[PDB]
């Protein structure tokens, strides 16, 4: 198939339901290729978990772990990886307040090419065990022989714009990684990169990163359609961040007006926000402990309870995963019966601005937080008007580079008046969960 776009291994579905999903430890098998060294970026890391998914033949391969941990947690990353003498550290700079490092991508570089894997987990058992988890895997990527002059580039300009990722961090190691990818060639790239970097961006930078990014994809290399207003937006997310007291601070004012663009010339679309409610944790694989990786705080929920009529419940029986609690962040365009989607992103940025970023300075200056990436499926990059919604996940559709598997189901269904977004730090303790506790934080 085309898109390459994989669930993680879900611990305890039936079969046909992992047919075709990925765990860490076939991503980094000797199958997908001979490994001479690697990059981990990510949020959260278990050294001695993650070196054991590595086979044991590539355990003492140089391996670089890029994160935003600073003071007390560096330290603690540090001596998670002073037993590994073939580990190395990068400490991604986060100099505006309250920004973090959120990127999961692997850089593999083998004998015999070099993958990128941008994906949504954390390097931690519980985010590959029973969550719903997303990952695009790049094809392998053959270097480019010495003395050849060519760019390596792809149609979607693939990787010159992860090397403008990579150069942001302004760091030496990342560097040495930058050279690996200017050695191999990338043209066979489908997808859009979408960066979140930390900064304030104006003029001839306020496109390359966060929302803004997404809206010059859209303007540049998607058509407007007839009826362009009655195609809903989706997004779907594992945390909330503060969005402001209504919804036209930010949510339906530049967010909004970012995911609705279409083509190039110059709102009543519907807007639907897929959030765990208390009861799909509840009834979950994991029960109530999976709601630790579900982080929205009642100081921030009760600041903005105008939100949560936008909320719809996770259900995915589409893919086995509606007990699966979802960790995978993704944002598309469905049209006005859910059958075709005009583009589809997996990332991880949530539903916040500091991920996606904030207009400042009289909407001259787009302010970032975080480091954030995802990859833009654009029907046109596949030679494509729209995509075709698959059924059925796993399935056998008779036209797969025509047929989008989007991993949860539609139309996405509105919370019930009994329903409450999940909160992590208030106490449920009405109902057990599927392992019999309540949840008392």
């Amino acid at each position: 198939n085309p898109f390459q776009f994989y669930l993680t291994r879900v611990s305890g579905v039936k079969p046909k339901y992992n047919s075709g999903a990925l765990h860490i430890k076939d991503i980094l098998s000797p199958l997908f290729g001979t490994l001479v060294s690697s990059a981990q970026f990510n949020y959260c890391f278990d050294v001695d978990w993650l070196v054991k998914q590595y086979p044991p033949e590539f355990r003492k391969k140089p391996i670089l772990l890029v994160h935003g941990d600073k003071r007390e947690a560096k330290a603690h990353l540090h001596a998670q990886a002073k037993p590994y003498e073939n580990i190395s550290l990068c400490q991604a700079k986060l100099d505006i307040a309250f920004g973090t490092h959120h990127t999961k991508m692997m850089l593999l570089l083998y004998e015999e090419g070099l993958r990128v894997v941008i994906h949504t987990s954390n390097l931690i058992h519980a985010d590959w065990h029973q969550k719903t988890q997303g990952i695009w895997l790049s094809p392998l990527y053959p270097r480019i022989a010495d003395g050849t002059h060519k760019s390596g580039e792809s149609p979607t300009h693939f990787k010159a714009d992860l090397i403008s990722y990579l150069m942001a961090y302004n760091a030496p190691s990342l560097k040495e990684w930058i050279d690996v990818i200017h050695k191999h060639d990338l043209s066979e790239t489908n997808v859009y990169l979408i960066g979140s970097t930390p900064g304030r961006f104006q003029g001839s930078q306020k496109d390359n990163w966060g929302h803004f990014r997404l809206k010059k994809l859209l303007k540049d290399h998607a058509s407007s359609m007839p009826n362009a207003e009655s195609w809903p937006v989706v997004g779907q997310f594992s945390s909330v961040g503060s969005l402001g007291a209504d919804e036209s601070k930010w949510l339906c004012s530049e967010f909004k007006e970012s995911m609705l663009t279409l083509g190039k010339e110059s709102s009543s679309v519907p807007l639907y926000l897929i959030y765990p409610s208390v009861e799909n944790v509840r009834t979950s694989l994991e029960g109530y402990p999976a709601g630790g990786s579900l982080p929205y705080s009642i100081q921030t929920a009760e600041k903005q309870n105008w939100l949560h009529s936008y909320f719809h419940k996770w259900s995915a029986e589409t893919s086995g995963r509606s007990n699966a609690m979802p960790h995978i962040k993704t944002y598309m365009r469905p049209s006005p019966d859910f059958s075709k989607i005009a583009w589809f992103l997996v990332t991880s940025a949530n539903l916040s601005k500091a991920a996606w970023g904030a207009l400042e300075k009289n909407g001259t200056q787009l302010m970032i937080r975080s480091y954030e990436l995802g990859v833009l499926f654009l029907p046109s990059a596949f030679g494509l008007d729209s995509f075709k919604v698959k059924q059925k996940f796993f399935a056998g559709s008779q036209e797969p580079m025509a047929t989008f598997p989007v991993p949860y189901d539609l139309p996405p269904e509105l919370y019930g008046s009994k329903d409450r977004p999940w909160i992590w730090n208030i106490p449920y303790v009405k109902a057990p969960d599927t392992h019999g506790n309540m949840w008392v934080p």
